[PDB]
């Protein structure tokens, strides 16, 4: 089982600058249910962009996508292949926009929050990847967040 996991703006919008527009501690906690004693496969940007205290995310087998060889990655293993990264029972890619275009072929499940943020597409931004007609999907209602924003979650999955 792979799955993607993420969290989005309404545009699509999933980072910028190399860190993400907003933060919503109910999304988070989601993620952390979602992932909690699997396999979490990330780019190495978004190693770069976790915060240093969860760095690695604990109980989770950290794994970070590079194509420097020689990169490290305290805490994480560091494979230059996405298939390397997959031999665990339940796998979850967690991003970023580079990652998630390269195991979506792999994935039967998408956990995502979208965001109600009116966050225009700019040049740079990562984001989601498309989900074509494959794609089952399953909508939760509308929520808010301490944050402020409403937020909702989508589980798409296919065979
Ligand atoms: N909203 C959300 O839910 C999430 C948002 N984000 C955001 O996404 C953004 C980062 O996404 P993005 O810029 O797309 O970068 P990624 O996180 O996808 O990491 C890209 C890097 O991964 C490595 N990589 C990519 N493809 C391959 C490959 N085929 N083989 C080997 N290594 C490879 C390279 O590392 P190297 O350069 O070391 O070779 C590349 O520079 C940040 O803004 C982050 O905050 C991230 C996760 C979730
Ligand atoms: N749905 C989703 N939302 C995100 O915000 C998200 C995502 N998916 N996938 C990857 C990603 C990259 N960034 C981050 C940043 C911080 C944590 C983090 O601190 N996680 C704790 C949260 C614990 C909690 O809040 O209860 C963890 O232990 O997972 C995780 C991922 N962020
Ligand atoms: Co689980
Ligand atoms: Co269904």
């Amino acid at each position: 089982m792979v799955g993607l996991i993420w969290a989005q703006a309404t545009s699509g919008v999933i980072g910028r600058g190399g860190d993400i527009p907003w933060r919503l501690p109910e999304d988070q906690a989601h993620f952390r249910e979602i992932t909690m004693g699997h396999t979490i496969v990330m780019g190495r940007r978004t190693w770069d962009s976790l915060p240093a205290k969860v760095r690695p995310l604990p109980g989770r087998r950290n794994v970070v996508l590079s194509r420097q060889a020689d990169f490290m990655a305290s805490g994480a293993e560091v494979v230059g292949s996405l298939e390397e990264a997959l031999t665990s029972p339940e796998t979850w890619v967690i991003g970023g926009g580079q990652v998630y275009a390269l195991a979506l072929p792999y994935a039967t499940r998408c956990e995502v929050t979208e965001v109600d943020i009116g966050l225009p597409r700019e040049a740079g931004d990562a984001l989601a990847p498309v989900l074509d007609e494959t794609w089952r999907g399953e909508t939760g209602e509308w929520r808010f967040s301490r944050s402020g924003l409403r937020y909702r979650l989508y589980s798409y999955h296919r065979s």
